[PDB]
DNA sequence: AAAAAAA
Protein backbone atom coordinates (compact mmCIF):
# COMPACT_ATOMS: atom_id res chain seq x y z
CA UNK A 1 0.00 0.00 0.00
CA UNK A 2 0.89 3.75 0.05
CA UNK A 3 3.74 4.96 2.93
CA UNK A 4 3.62 8.30 4.68
CA UNK A 5 6.98 9.25 5.82
CA UNK A 6 6.46 11.56 9.09
CA UNK A 7 10.42 12.76 9.50
CA UNK A 8 12.06 14.12 12.88
CA UNK A 9 11.01 17.72 12.87
CA UNK A 10 13.29 19.51 15.99
CA UNK A 11 10.95 22.33 15.67
CA UNK A 12 7.98 20.87 16.88
CA UNK A 13 4.95 21.94 19.29
CA UNK A 14 5.56 20.28 21.91
CA UNK A 15 2.57 18.08 23.42
CA UNK A 16 0.92 17.46 26.94
CA UNK A 17 -1.55 15.37 28.84
CA UNK A 18 -3.23 19.05 29.45
CA UNK A 19 -3.23 19.85 26.36
CA UNK A 20 -4.38 16.23 24.77
CA UNK A 21 -7.00 17.33 27.66
CA UNK A 22 -8.39 20.48 26.33
CA UNK A 23 -8.22 19.43 22.67
CA UNK A 24 -10.74 16.78 23.66
CA UNK A 25 -8.56 13.47 22.44
CA UNK A 26 -8.00 12.36 26.22
CA UNK A 27 -10.75 11.80 28.38
CA UNK A 28 -10.53 12.70 32.08
CA UNK A 29 -9.81 9.13 33.22
CA UNK A 30 -7.17 8.37 31.19
CA UNK A 31 -5.23 11.71 31.57
CA UNK A 32 -5.68 11.30 35.37
CA UNK A 33 -4.06 7.86 35.36
CA UNK A 34 -1.02 8.89 33.20
CA UNK A 35 -0.69 12.54 35.50
CA UNK A 36 -0.44 10.27 38.67
CA UNK A 37 2.89 8.18 37.24
CA UNK A 38 4.52 12.21 37.57
CA UNK A 39 6.57 12.27 34.33
CA UNK A 40 8.01 15.29 33.53
CA UNK A 41 6.70 15.08 30.08
CA UNK A 42 5.42 12.99 27.43
CA UNK A 43 8.20 11.19 25.36
CA UNK A 44 9.05 12.28 21.71
CA UNK A 45 7.49 9.06 20.66
CA UNK A 46 4.30 9.31 22.85
CA UNK A 47 3.81 13.34 21.95
CA UNK A 48 4.24 12.00 17.97
CA UNK A 49 2.00 8.66 18.56
CA UNK A 50 -0.89 9.05 20.57
CA UNK A 51 -3.70 11.59 18.22
CA UNK A 52 -2.65 9.97 14.90
CA UNK A 53 -3.00 6.74 16.57
CA UNK A 54 -6.81 7.48 17.31
CA UNK A 55 -6.89 10.12 14.88
CA UNK A 56 -8.05 8.86 11.63
CA UNK A 57 -10.51 5.53 11.44
CA UNK A 58 -8.07 4.67 8.21
CA UNK A 59 -4.48 4.67 8.45
CA UNK A 60 -2.29 2.20 9.50
CA UNK A 61 0.57 3.35 12.13
CA UNK A 62 4.75 2.44 12.08
CA UNK A 63 6.56 4.27 14.69
CA UNK A 64 10.22 4.05 15.48
CA UNK A 65 11.48 5.48 18.16
CA UNK A 66 15.05 4.58 20.40
CA UNK A 67 15.05 2.23 23.19
CA UNK A 68 13.81 3.11 26.60
CA UNK A 69 11.53 6.21 25.41
CA UNK A 70 8.18 5.08 26.57
CA UNK A 71 6.85 3.12 23.51
CA UNK A 72 4.83 1.16 25.52
CA UNK A 73 2.05 4.01 26.92
CA UNK A 74 3.04 5.19 22.91
CA UNK A 75 0.41 2.72 22.23
CA UNK A 76 -1.22 1.49 25.72
CA UNK A 77 -2.70 5.39 26.43
CA UNK A 78 -4.54 5.37 22.90
CA UNK A 79 -5.70 2.02 23.77
CA UNK A 80 -7.64 2.56 26.88
CA UNK A 81 -8.75 6.24 25.10
CA UNK A 82 -9.97 3.63 22.48
CA UNK A 83 -11.88 1.82 25.03
CA UNK A 84 -13.46 4.94 27.03
CA UNK A 85 -14.55 5.96 23.64
CA UNK A 86 -16.62 2.80 23.11
CA UNK A 87 -17.38 1.61 26.16
CA UNK A 88 -21.57 1.04 25.15
CA UNK A 89 -20.16 -1.30 22.35
CA UNK A 90 -19.28 -4.56 22.93
CA UNK A 91 -18.27 -4.31 26.58
CA UNK A 92 -17.49 -8.30 27.27
CA UNK A 93 -15.12 -8.15 24.47
CA UNK A 94 -11.46 -7.87 23.04
CA UNK A 95 -11.34 -4.86 21.12
CA UNK A 96 -7.43 -4.37 21.06
CA UNK A 97 -4.89 -7.40 20.76
CA UNK A 98 -1.09 -6.48 21.69
CA UNK A 99 1.65 -9.29 20.28
CA UNK A 100 5.61 -9.37 21.40
CA UNK A 101 8.13 -12.05 20.66
CA UNK A 102 8.74 -13.22 24.39
CA UNK A 103 6.99 -14.24 27.07
CA UNK A 104 8.60 -11.84 29.81
CA UNK A 105 7.89 -8.82 27.64
CA UNK A 106 4.35 -9.56 27.00
CA UNK A 107 3.81 -9.88 30.78
CA UNK A 108 5.57 -6.89 31.56
CA UNK A 109 3.05 -4.82 29.09
CA UNK A 110 0.08 -6.72 31.08
CA UNK A 111 2.02 -5.34 34.24
CA UNK A 112 2.25 -1.90 32.91
CA UNK A 113 -1.48 -1.97 31.49
CA UNK A 114 -1.96 -2.79 35.47
CA UNK A 115 0.50 -0.11 36.34
CA UNK A 116 -2.37 2.07 34.44
CA UNK A 117 -5.15 0.08 36.46
CA UNK A 118 -3.28 0.77 39.66
CA UNK A 119 -2.66 4.88 38.81
CA UNK A 120 -6.89 4.77 38.29
CA UNK A 121 -9.02 2.21 39.44
CA UNK A 122 -11.89 3.62 37.17
CA UNK A 123 -10.00 1.52 34.49
CA UNK A 124 -10.12 -1.65 36.18
CA UNK A 125 -13.73 -2.04 34.15
CA UNK A 126 -11.17 -2.46 31.12
CA UNK A 127 -9.69 -5.37 32.19
CA UNK A 128 -6.83 -7.29 30.74
CA UNK A 129 -5.67 -10.97 30.43
CA UNK A 130 -2.36 -12.01 29.25
CA UNK A 131 -1.96 -15.48 26.82
CA UNK A 132 1.67 -16.85 26.93
CA UNK A 133 2.96 -19.85 26.52
CA UNK A 134 4.20 -21.96 29.19
CA UNK A 135 1.35 -21.89 31.21
CA UNK A 136 -2.05 -23.31 31.94
CA UNK A 137 -3.87 -23.11 29.11
CA UNK A 138 -7.10 -24.04 31.29
CA UNK A 139 -6.49 -21.22 33.94
CA UNK A 140 -5.83 -18.62 31.35
CA UNK A 141 -9.40 -19.54 29.13
CA UNK A 142 -10.74 -18.77 33.03
CA UNK A 143 -9.52 -15.97 33.42
CA UNK A 144 -10.39 -14.95 29.62
CA UNK A 145 -14.44 -16.03 31.08
CA UNK A 146 -14.00 -14.40 34.36
CA UNK A 147 -12.86 -10.62 33.48
CA UNK A 148 -13.91 -10.68 29.43
CA UNK A 149 -10.71 -8.67 28.73
CA UNK A 150 -10.56 -5.69 26.68
CA UNK A 151 -7.58 -5.86 26.37
CA UNK A 152 -5.06 -9.02 24.90
CA UNK A 153 -1.34 -9.29 25.31
CA UNK A 154 0.30 -12.58 24.29
CA UNK A 155 2.74 -14.46 22.09
CA UNK A 156 1.90 -15.72 18.73
CA UNK A 157 2.19 -19.44 19.09
CA UNK A 158 -0.46 -19.55 22.63
CA UNK A 159 -2.68 -16.95 20.84
CA UNK A 160 -3.10 -18.98 17.53
CA UNK A 161 -3.70 -22.07 20.05
CA UNK A 162 -6.78 -19.83 21.85
CA UNK A 163 -8.23 -18.16 18.37
CA UNK A 164 -7.77 -21.95 16.64
CA UNK A 165 -10.75 -23.03 19.91
CA UNK A 166 -12.05 -19.67 20.90
CA UNK A 167 -11.58 -17.31 17.89
CA UNK A 168 -15.75 -16.27 17.97
CA UNK A 169 -16.16 -15.72 21.37
CA UNK A 170 -13.65 -13.33 22.50
CA UNK A 171 -12.30 -12.12 19.39
CA UNK A 172 -14.96 -10.88 16.62
CA UNK A 173 -15.05 -7.37 18.07
CA UNK A 174 -11.29 -6.37 17.50
CA UNK A 175 -10.31 -2.82 16.32
CA UNK A 176 -6.59 -2.70 17.11
CA UNK A 177 -3.78 -4.61 16.43
CA UNK A 178 -0.06 -4.31 17.99
CA UNK A 179 3.12 -5.83 16.98
CA UNK A 180 5.74 -4.77 19.32
CA UNK A 181 8.98 -5.15 18.81
CA UNK A 182 7.96 -5.39 15.23
CA UNK A 183 10.86 -6.24 13.05
CA UNK A 184 11.42 -9.71 15.13
CA UNK A 185 7.83 -10.87 15.06
CA UNK A 186 8.43 -10.49 11.00
CA UNK A 187 11.68 -12.71 11.19
CA UNK A 188 11.40 -16.11 10.20
CA UNK A 189 9.69 -18.26 12.57
CA UNK A 190 7.72 -15.71 13.54
CA UNK A 191 5.95 -14.14 10.10
CA UNK A 192 3.71 -17.08 9.38
CA UNK A 193 2.17 -17.45 13.12
CA UNK A 194 1.20 -13.37 12.92
CA UNK A 195 -0.13 -13.31 9.38
CA UNK A 196 -2.57 -16.36 10.58
CA UNK A 197 -3.40 -14.73 13.18
CA UNK A 198 -3.71 -11.16 11.29
CA UNK A 199 -5.83 -13.76 8.82
CA UNK A 200 -8.16 -15.14 11.74
CA UNK A 201 -8.97 -11.68 13.52
CA UNK A 202 -9.57 -10.33 10.18
CA UNK A 203 -12.05 -13.48 8.99
CA UNK A 204 -13.71 -13.45 11.88
CA UNK A 205 -13.90 -9.55 12.93
CA UNK A 206 -18.10 -8.43 12.17
CA UNK A 207 -18.10 -5.16 10.74
CA UNK A 208 -15.02 -5.55 7.72
CA UNK A 209 -12.29 -7.76 7.25
CA UNK A 210 -10.33 -3.90 6.59
CA UNK A 211 -11.52 -3.33 10.16
CA UNK A 212 -8.49 -4.13 12.61
CA UNK A 213 -5.94 -0.71 12.90
CA UNK A 214 -2.52 -2.45 12.61
CA UNK A 215 -0.03 -0.53 15.17
CA UNK A 216 3.77 -1.64 14.64
CA UNK A 217 6.52 -0.51 17.26
CA UNK A 218 10.30 -0.97 17.63
CA UNK A 219 13.40 0.62 17.97
CA UNK A 220 14.68 -0.92 14.90
CA UNK A 221 12.80 -0.97 11.50
CA UNK A 222 13.33 0.93 8.06
CA UNK A 223 10.72 0.58 4.96
CA UNK A 224 12.15 -3.13 4.58
CA UNK A 225 9.19 -3.91 7.43
CA UNK A 226 6.43 -2.45 5.22
CA UNK A 227 6.98 -5.07 2.67
CA UNK A 228 6.93 -7.81 5.38
CA UNK A 229 4.06 -6.42 7.10
CA UNK A 230 1.99 -5.75 3.53
CA UNK A 231 0.11 -9.37 4.60
CA UNK A 232 -0.95 -8.02 7.68
CA UNK A 233 -1.57 -4.40 7.10
CA UNK A 234 -5.26 -4.13 6.20
CA UNK A 235 -5.56 -0.04 5.60
CA UNK A 236 -5.10 1.74 2.07
CA UNK A 237 -1.84 3.94 3.32
CA UNK A 238 0.62 3.58 6.42
CA UNK A 239 1.60 6.77 8.86
CA UNK A 240 5.30 6.35 9.08
CA UNK A 241 6.21 7.80 12.43
CA UNK A 242 10.32 8.64 13.06
CA UNK A 243 11.61 9.97 16.29
CA UNK A 244 15.22 9.11 14.16
CA UNK A 245 16.85 11.38 11.39
CA UNK A 246 17.33 9.28 8.76
CA UNK A 247 21.33 9.00 8.76
CA UNK A 248 21.05 9.13 12.88
CA UNK A 249 22.34 5.70 13.96
CA UNK A 250 19.48 3.91 15.57
CA UNK A 251 21.61 3.14 18.98
CA UNK A 252 20.89 5.75 21.96
CA UNK A 253 22.97 8.45 22.22
CA UNK A 254 23.66 7.82 25.72
CA UNK A 255 24.70 5.05 25.75
CA UNK A 256 28.43 4.94 26.50
CA UNK A 257 29.87 1.98 24.19
CA UNK A 258 33.49 0.27 24.28
CA UNK A 259 34.18 -3.07 22.69
CA UNK A 260 37.48 -4.94 24.52
CA UNK A 261 39.12 -7.15 22.10
CA UNK A 262 41.01 -10.52 22.66
CA UNK A 263 43.08 -13.42 20.59
CA UNK A 264 41.03 -15.92 21.48
CA UNK A 265 37.52 -16.06 21.94
CA UNK A 266 38.03 -17.87 25.31
CA UNK A 267 39.74 -14.37 26.53
CA UNK A 268 36.73 -12.64 26.44
CA UNK A 269 36.03 -15.08 29.74
CA UNK A 270 38.88 -13.83 31.49
CA UNK A 271 38.32 -10.05 30.54
CA UNK A 272 34.62 -10.02 31.53
CA UNK A 273 35.45 -11.25 35.12
CA UNK A 274 38.06 -8.41 35.57
CA UNK A 275 36.26 -6.03 34.23
CA UNK A 276 33.46 -6.96 36.62
CA UNK A 277 36.06 -6.98 39.42
CA UNK A 278 37.06 -3.54 38.77
CA UNK A 279 33.47 -2.20 39.02
CA UNK A 280 32.94 -3.99 42.05
CA UNK A 281 35.43 -2.84 43.67
CA UNK A 282 34.94 1.22 42.26
CA UNK A 283 31.41 0.93 42.74
CA UNK A 284 31.96 -0.81 46.17
CA UNK A 285 28.94 -3.94 45.47
CA UNK A 286 26.82 -0.78 44.10
CA UNK A 287 26.51 -2.49 40.64
CA UNK A 288 23.68 -3.81 38.48
CA UNK A 289 24.74 -5.41 35.11
CA UNK A 290 23.58 -7.57 32.46
CA UNK A 291 25.61 -10.00 30.58
CA UNK A 292 24.79 -11.67 27.23
CA UNK A 293 25.51 -15.10 25.94
CA UNK A 294 25.29 -16.53 22.92
CA UNK A 295 23.66 -19.60 23.59
CA UNK A 296 21.91 -21.37 26.73
CA UNK A 297 24.40 -23.43 27.72
CA UNK A 298 27.20 -21.40 27.88
CA UNK A 299 24.81 -18.57 29.84
CA UNK A 300 24.82 -21.33 32.25
CA UNK A 301 28.04 -22.02 32.01
CA UNK A 302 28.85 -18.51 32.84
CA UNK A 303 26.80 -18.48 35.47
CA UNK A 304 28.92 -20.66 37.18
CA UNK A 305 31.68 -18.87 36.49
CA UNK A 306 30.39 -15.66 38.19
CA UNK A 307 28.77 -17.24 41.17
CA UNK A 308 32.11 -19.15 41.73
CA UNK A 309 33.91 -15.78 40.94
CA UNK A 310 30.99 -12.66 42.28
CA UNK A 311 28.44 -14.56 44.94
CA UNK A 312 30.14 -12.64 47.57
CA UNK A 313 29.90 -9.17 46.53
CA UNK A 314 26.74 -9.70 44.09
CA UNK A 315 23.21 -11.85 43.25
CA UNK A 316 23.86 -13.58 39.94
CA UNK A 317 21.02 -14.44 37.74
CA UNK A 318 20.32 -17.02 35.86
CA UNK A 319 17.81 -16.10 32.96
CA UNK A 320 17.12 -17.92 29.65
CA UNK A 321 14.15 -19.98 28.17
CA UNK A 322 15.07 -23.20 29.27
CA UNK A 323 13.98 -21.19 32.78
CA UNK A 324 10.18 -22.05 33.89
CA UNK A 325 7.98 -19.49 33.49
CA UNK A 326 7.83 -18.96 37.37
CA UNK A 327 11.38 -18.97 37.90
CA UNK A 328 11.38 -16.37 34.82
CA UNK A 329 8.94 -14.19 36.40
CA UNK A 330 10.21 -14.20 40.01
CA UNK A 331 13.94 -13.16 38.87
CA UNK A 332 12.41 -10.71 36.45
CA UNK A 333 11.18 -9.07 39.21
CA UNK A 334 13.83 -9.34 41.82
CA UNK A 335 16.04 -7.92 39.11
CA UNK A 336 13.41 -5.17 38.73
CA UNK A 337 13.24 -4.42 42.32
CA UNK A 338 16.98 -5.41 43.16
CA UNK A 339 19.32 -2.20 43.80
CA UNK A 340 22.72 -4.50 42.48
CA UNK A 341 23.65 -7.74 40.90
CA UNK A 342 24.58 -9.58 37.82
CA UNK A 343 21.71 -10.80 35.40
CA UNK A 344 23.49 -13.19 32.58
CA UNK A 345 20.88 -13.89 29.77
CA UNK A 346 20.56 -15.01 26.57
CA UNK A 347 18.73 -12.64 24.12
CA UNK A 348 15.59 -13.63 25.51
CA UNK A 349 15.86 -10.37 27.67
CA UNK A 350 17.38 -8.32 24.67
CA UNK A 351 14.11 -6.78 23.74
CA UNK A 352 11.75 -4.75 25.29
CA UNK A 353 12.67 -6.03 28.98
CA UNK A 354 12.90 -2.82 31.73
CA UNK A 355 15.13 -3.62 34.42
CA UNK A 356 15.49 0.27 36.00
CA UNK A 357 18.59 1.73 37.00
CA UNK A 358 20.85 -0.98 34.92
CA UNK A 359 24.46 0.61 35.13
CA UNK A 360 26.47 -1.49 32.43
CA UNK A 361 25.43 -3.81 29.40
CA UNK A 362 28.25 -6.34 28.98
CA UNK A 363 28.28 -8.89 26.08
CA UNK A 364 30.44 -11.81 25.57
CA UNK A 365 30.41 -12.79 21.91
CA UNK A 366 27.96 -11.73 19.45
CA UNK A 367 23.69 -11.54 19.30
CA UNK A 368 21.37 -13.60 17.01
CA UNK A 369 21.07 -10.90 14.92
CA UNK A 370 22.53 -7.81 14.42
CA UNK A 371 19.75 -5.35 15.33
CA UNK A 372 19.75 -7.01 18.83
CA UNK A 373 23.39 -5.24 19.61
CA UNK A 374 20.87 -2.41 19.78
CA UNK A 375 18.56 -3.59 21.45
CA UNK A 376 21.21 -5.64 24.12
CA UNK A 377 22.99 -2.31 24.95
CA UNK A 378 19.13 -0.50 24.75
CA UNK A 379 18.70 -2.60 28.66
CA UNK A 380 20.78 0.63 29.85
CA UNK A 381 20.48 4.28 29.70
CA UNK A 382 16.83 3.77 29.38
CA UNK A 383 14.12 6.23 30.92
CA UNK A 384 16.54 9.36 30.93
CA UNK A 385 19.44 7.68 32.95
CA UNK A 386 23.34 7.57 31.66
CA UNK A 387 24.51 4.37 30.89
CA UNK A 388 27.92 1.98 29.70
CA UNK A 389 28.23 -0.66 27.32
CA UNK A 390 31.30 -3.51 26.92
CA UNK A 391 31.26 -5.58 23.95
CA UNK A 392 33.69 -8.62 24.68
CA UNK A 393 35.02 -10.25 21.20
CA UNK A 394 37.85 -11.68 19.88
CA UNK A 395 39.55 -10.47 16.50
CA UNK A 396 38.26 -13.23 14.65
CA UNK A 397 34.72 -11.89 15.23
CA UNK A 398 35.60 -8.39 14.48
CA UNK A 399 33.80 -8.76 10.67
CA UNK A 400 31.01 -7.92 13.18
CA UNK A 401 31.40 -4.52 14.51
CA UNK A 402 32.50 -3.94 10.89
CA UNK A 403 28.86 -5.12 9.89
CA UNK A 404 27.93 -2.65 12.74
CA UNK A 405 29.21 0.44 10.88
CA UNK A 406 28.11 -0.95 7.52
CA UNK A 407 24.57 -1.39 8.33
CA UNK A 408 23.58 0.18 11.18
CA UNK A 409 26.20 3.28 11.14
CA UNK A 410 26.98 2.07 14.79
CA UNK A 411 30.70 3.30 15.34
CA UNK A 412 32.13 2.47 19.01
CA UNK A 413 35.09 4.83 19.43
CA UNK A 414 36.11 3.47 22.85
CA UNK A 415 38.18 0.46 21.40
CA UNK A 416 41.19 -1.82 23.19
CA UNK A 417 43.18 -4.91 22.95
CA UNK A 418 43.34 -7.81 26.08
CA UNK A 419 45.85 -10.15 27.10
CA UNK A 420 44.90 -12.29 30.29
CA UNK A 421 47.75 -12.75 32.93
CA UNK A 422 48.14 -16.29 34.19
CA UNK A 423 46.67 -15.38 37.54
CA UNK A 424 43.37 -14.48 36.65
CA UNK A 425 43.60 -17.87 33.89
CA UNK A 426 44.54 -19.73 36.89
CA UNK A 427 41.74 -18.06 38.66
CA UNK A 428 39.35 -18.72 36.71
CA UNK A 429 39.88 -22.20 35.27
CA UNK A 430 39.42 -23.03 39.46
CA UNK A 431 36.07 -21.43 39.24
CA UNK A 432 35.06 -24.31 36.55
CA UNK A 433 34.53 -27.74 38.06
CA UNK A 434 32.50 -28.73 34.95
CA UNK A 435 33.34 -32.32 33.54
CA UNK A 436 35.25 -32.01 30.15
CA UNK A 437 32.04 -34.15 28.76
CA UNK A 438 30.11 -30.57 29.66
CA UNK A 439 32.49 -28.40 28.22
CA UNK A 440 32.52 -30.33 25.08
CA UNK A 441 28.67 -29.46 24.64
CA UNK A 442 28.73 -25.71 25.66
CA UNK A 443 31.92 -25.46 22.81
CA UNK A 444 30.00 -27.45 20.32
CA UNK A 445 26.70 -25.11 21.51
CA UNK A 446 28.88 -22.28 20.17
CA UNK A 447 30.16 -23.54 17.04
CA UNK A 448 26.50 -24.58 15.98
CA UNK A 449 25.21 -21.10 17.08
CA UNK A 450 28.48 -19.01 15.52
CA UNK A 451 27.88 -21.60 12.20
CA UNK A 452 24.48 -19.63 11.90
CA UNK A 453 25.27 -16.10 11.59
CA UNK A 454 28.55 -16.73 9.39
CA UNK A 455 26.82 -15.23 6.57
CA UNK A 456 25.40 -12.67 8.26
CA UNK A 457 28.48 -11.37 9.92
CA UNK A 458 31.09 -11.53 7.28
CA UNK A 459 32.59 -14.13 9.30
CA UNK A 460 35.47 -16.50 7.67
CA UNK A 461 34.22 -19.84 8.40
CA UNK A 462 37.83 -21.26 8.56
CA UNK A 463 39.31 -18.53 11.18
CA UNK A 464 35.89 -18.44 13.39
CA UNK A 465 34.99 -21.75 14.31
CA UNK A 466 38.06 -23.40 15.21
CA UNK A 467 38.91 -20.39 17.09
CA UNK A 468 35.53 -21.09 18.87
CA UNK A 469 36.48 -24.69 18.69
CA UNK A 470 39.47 -24.11 20.76
CA UNK A 471 37.75 -22.96 23.94
CA UNK A 472 37.41 -26.42 24.85
CA UNK A 473 41.56 -26.99 24.99
CA UNK A 474 42.06 -23.76 26.68
CA UNK A 475 39.23 -24.50 29.11
CA UNK A 476 40.97 -28.11 29.84
CA UNK A 477 43.37 -25.84 29.64
CA UNK A 478 45.59 -27.73 27.08
CA UNK A 479 45.49 -25.55 23.84
CA UNK A 480 46.72 -28.02 21.91
CA UNK A 481 43.98 -30.57 22.59
CA UNK A 482 41.00 -30.94 20.19
CA UNK A 483 37.36 -31.66 20.90
CA UNK A 484 36.76 -35.26 20.97
CA UNK A 485 33.78 -37.03 19.17
CA UNK A 486 32.41 -39.35 17.11
CA UNK A 487 32.63 -39.88 13.55
CA UNK A 488 28.80 -39.97 12.68
CA UNK A 489 28.14 -37.01 15.44
CA UNK A 490 30.68 -35.07 13.46
CA UNK A 491 29.31 -36.75 10.21
CA UNK A 492 25.84 -35.17 11.34
CA UNK A 493 27.13 -32.17 11.61
CA UNK A 494 28.51 -32.07 8.08
CA UNK A 495 31.81 -31.27 8.83
CA UNK A 496 33.68 -34.73 7.75
CA UNK A 497 34.76 -33.48 4.36
CA UNK A 498 35.93 -30.44 5.33
CA UNK A 499 39.60 -29.11 6.84
CA UNK A 500 37.70 -27.34 9.38
CA UNK A 501 36.24 -29.99 10.80
CA UNK A 502 39.53 -31.89 10.90
CA UNK A 503 41.26 -28.79 12.11
CA UNK A 504 38.29 -28.70 15.29
CA UNK A 505 37.52 -31.84 16.03
CA UNK A 506 39.39 -35.59 16.69
CA UNK A 507 37.39 -38.66 16.09
CA UNK A 508 37.71 -40.34 19.26
CA UNK A 509 35.31 -43.14 18.74
C1' DA B 1 24.10 -29.77 17.42
C1' DA B 2 22.34 -23.42 17.38
C1' DA B 3 17.90 -16.78 21.04
C1' DA B 4 13.06 -17.58 20.90
C1' DA B 5 8.55 -19.43 20.34
C1' DA B 6 3.47 -24.54 20.62
C1' DA B 7 3.37 -28.62 23.35
N1 LIG C 1 6.65 9.91 29.54
C1 LIG C 1 7.61 9.29 30.26
N2 LIG C 1 8.53 9.97 30.98
C2 LIG C 1 9.48 9.35 31.69
N3 LIG C 1 9.59 8.01 31.76
C3 LIG C 1 8.74 7.20 31.09
C4 LIG C 1 7.68 7.81 30.28
N4 LIG C 1 6.98 6.80 29.73
C5 LIG C 1 7.54 5.64 30.14
N5 LIG C 1 8.60 5.88 30.95
C6 LIG C 1 9.46 4.86 31.59
O1 LIG C 1 10.27 4.18 30.63
C7 LIG C 1 10.56 2.86 31.11
C8 LIG C 1 10.60 1.89 29.94
O2 LIG C 1 9.93 2.47 28.82
P1 LIG C 1 9.40 1.54 27.61
O3 LIG C 1 7.93 1.82 27.42
O4 LIG C 1 9.89 0.14 27.84
O5 LIG C 1 10.20 2.16 26.37
P2 LIG C 1 10.57 1.28 25.07
O6 LIG C 1 9.38 0.36 24.92
O7 LIG C 1 10.72 2.32 23.98
O8 LIG C 1 11.85 0.57 25.43
C9 LIG C 1 9.48 2.52 32.13
O9 LIG C 1 10.11 2.10 33.35
C10 LIG C 1 8.67 3.78 32.33
O10 LIG C 1 8.50 4.11 33.71
F1 LIG D 1 8.09 -1.62 24.02
BE1 LIG D 1 9.61 -1.97 24.12
F2 LIG D 1 9.92 -3.33 23.49
F3 LIG D 1 9.95 -2.01 25.63
MG1 LIG E 1 12.76 -0.61 23.84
Amino acid sequence: SKLIHVPKEDNSKEVTLDSLLEEGVLDKEIHKAITRMEFPGLTPVQQKTIKPILSSEDHDVIARAKTGTGKTFAFLIPIFQHLINTKFDSQYMVKAVIVAPTRDLALQIEAEVKKIHDMNYGLKKYACVSLVGGTDFRAAMNKMNKLRPNIVIATPGRLIDVLEKYSNKFFRFVDYKVLDEADRLLEIGFRDDLETISGILNEKNSKSADNIKTLLFSATLDDKVQKLANNIMNKKECLFLDTVDKNEPEAHERIDQSVVISEKFANSIFAAVEHIKKQIKERDSNYKAIIFAPTVKFTSFLCSILKNEFKKDLPILEFHGKITQNKRTSLVKRFKKDESGILVCTDVGARGMDFPNVHEVLQIGVPSELANYIHRIGRTARSGKEGSSVLFICKDELPFVRELEDAKNIVIAKQEKYEPSEEIKSEVLEAVTEEPEDISDIVISLISSYRSCIKEYRFSERRILPEIASTYGVLLNDPQLKIPVSRRFLDKLGLSRSPIGKAMFEIRD
